[PDB]
């Protein structure tokens, strides 16, 4: 919850879509998600994997993954 | 064609901040980027790590991703 009885949230807003809804296009069929829940389930997940289990070698890997998941052809 | 405005990134809203807005603040610090840089960053790397490697005995674990997002109960 993290406020009282129902869970907190907040409208916030991005620049994608894109990639994002393309991605988001096999991600919601698959997952029977909206591009909110898996972009909000995917995204704690991600510090919930990496934060929680942050090595000290992928620290820079992390540059890698904001520099990587912009790629340029 | 119409790029830039049709095949570009658009401005997306997602109605959270509690939880993704307090985990963000973890991830920002360490990873020293902004929430949309992280959810951005995150999102595409999921997908990137999970969706194009999507497995078909993942599927069960996609609702632990669902469940864990939200580590309460």
């Amino acid at each position: 919850m993290v406020e009282s009885k129902k869970i907190a949230k907040k409208k916030t807003t991005l620049a994608f879509d894109e990639d994002v809804y393309h991605t988001l296009k096999l991600v919601s069929v698959y997952l029977n998600r909206d591009m909110t829940e898996i972009i909000e389930e995917a995204v704690v997940m991600w510090l919930i994997q990496n934060k929680e289990k942050l090595p000290n070698e992928l620290k820079p890997k992390i540059d890698e993954i904001s520099k990587r998941f912009f790629p340029a052809k």
